[PDB]
């Protein structure tokens, strides 16, 4: 069934030397055969990152791209360029782009449709703010975000969804395992009404927001939690502990 | 006199193959002893480009970067990352970012201060729209764009300014050499008023906006036109002709 997936969003962090250390650790640590690990460095290091990987479980992804593959768009990344250097995924719709860079629902959907069409997988990020939660709107927010994408994308085969409560990102306080499980099951039921029971059952839904080496094992018995999108802990040795948390 | 400067903004274009073609053409081209050439590929190719350059007049620049060097800013580029792979400049304020990505004047000023602060050179872009041109607002606009930068930055030692006739992009207007000379002379006089006449006589002010290997030579004799920020021609063999246009 759903292969365990651990993504590593380095965000605006890293050097050739520090990424070398991170990838060398993955190449020589023992990690399960049954895991998919996707490291996502800044664009400046994508090629270099791919060149260092020596384990089939590990691939590389980009942190954002535009909705065209080439043209007069100074400063953007292109999914074709990401493919050209050997990367396999792109993160779209991260909380930080939706907020600081005003990426709206439709922009995210258009980008997703475009990236899939070019053969690149998408780690699709969704999630609510502390104010939205406090008003009981967690599900209304995440179904709006997903509905926007579903109006443009009808096959999620090469999509991985990351549920990241915005209030849990980089604070050190994750959502409880129990709450994650419940929201994850609600997401999966909603999505089965749109994509069908079968796709719903096969779709990885990741938890993200202060996932770390310490708490990753506390989500191991949560059947609707299929892995993690890890931010800060992805820069650290405990990233390996997270990948091994269901060993 | 000011050193002739030619920047090449690849925009969202490139592949490992094409970058190799472009750089190895420059490496073995006859070019003036003292020209400064800056090639600006997508971030995905910055390191590979630096590794292929074998010409002292040629250095590599990024097309955009954020106003902090590290942190939780998924998808951004960092001037410290640019520095780490041996690139030396960043383009800031390009019209395509000002428009499509809503980068405001103060955003650009904060980025400029930060990059110079980290020891990376800036290609600072300014320019008015067609609608602004027709309203008579050309100098009002470029003074407003520059005054925002001057709120943060008065040392333009490691800056070059590129004037982008955005009013000539697909609009059925041509930006003539005499047109360019007058506006460059006006910008220089305004900057002399703010930075003093020595700083103003040392500043390179570049022409940007539908520049090629055929028309470059027509700007040869314009005193206040110190070089180019080349778009589409920078992908082509004729970029070498532009560099040699004052020969």
């Amino acid at each position: 069934a759903r292969t365990f997936f651990v993504g590593g969003n380095f965000k605006l962090n890293g050097s050739k030397q520090s990424i070398k250390e991170i990838v060398e650790r993955l190449n020589t640590a023992s990690i399960p055969e049954n895991v998919e690990v996707v490291i996502c460095p800044p664009a400046t290091y994508l090629d270099y990152s791919v060149s260092l990987v020596k384990k089939p479980q590990v691939t590389v992804g980009a942190q954002n791209a535009y909705l065209k593959a080439s043209g007069a768009f100074t400063g953007e990344n292109s999914v074709d360029q990401i493919k050209d250097v050997g990367a396999k995924y792109v993160i779209l719709g991260h909380s930080e782009r939706r907020s600081y860079f005003h990426e709206d629902d439709k922009f995210i959907a258009d980008k997703t449709k475009f990236a899939l069409g070019q053969g690149v997988g998408v780690i699709l990020c969704i999630g609510e703010t502390l104010e939205e939660k406090k008003a009981g709107k967690t599900l209304d927010v995440v179904e709006r975000q997903l509905n926007a994408v579903l109006e443009e994308v009808k096959d999620f085969t090469n999509v991985v969804v990351a549920y990241e409560p915005v209030w849990a990102i980089g604070t050190g306080l994750a959502a409880t395992p129990e709450d994650a499980q419940d929201i994850h099951a609600s997401i999966r039921k909603f999505l089965a009404s749109k994509l069908g029971d079968k796709a719903a059952s096969e779709l990885r839904i990741l938890y993200g927001g202060s996932a770390n080496g310490s708490n990753a094992v506390t989500f191991k018995d949560k059947a609707d939690v299929d892995g993690f999108l890890v931010g800060g802990a992805s820069l650290k040795p405990e990233f390996v502990d997270i990948i091994n948390s269901r060993n």
